[PDB]
Parts: C-alpha cells; sequence; structure tokens
C-alpha cells in the first residue's frame, strides 16, 4: 500500500518526458526533408 512500492501513478511530470520522446520523431521528419532534398537530381534517367 506504502508509495515506496511504485502502485501510484506515474508523475504527471513522467508523462511529460514522452512527449520529448515525441519530439526526437519530429527529427525523424526532418529526416523526410532530406528525401525532398534528393529531388534536386536532374530529370535525366540516371
Amino acid at each position: 500500500r506504502s508509495l515506496l512500492e511504485g502502485e501510484i501513478p506515474f508523475p504527471p511530470t513522467s508523462i511529460l518526458l514522452l512527449l520529448a520522446c515525441i519530439f526526437l520523431i519530429a527529427i525523424l521528419a526532418a529526416s523526410a526533408l532530406w528525401a525532398a532534398a534528393w529531388h534536386g537530381q536532374k530529370p535525366g534517367t540516371h
């Protein structure tokens, strides 16, 4: 029953850290923009 066992719900600050992990997913979006950079190649077949 004591809080030491951990049964208490995780602090709201903790779940906010999980949102930080989502921010790393945003950086993955930046990698997608690099995919757009590939377009620079000439239209000619390669």
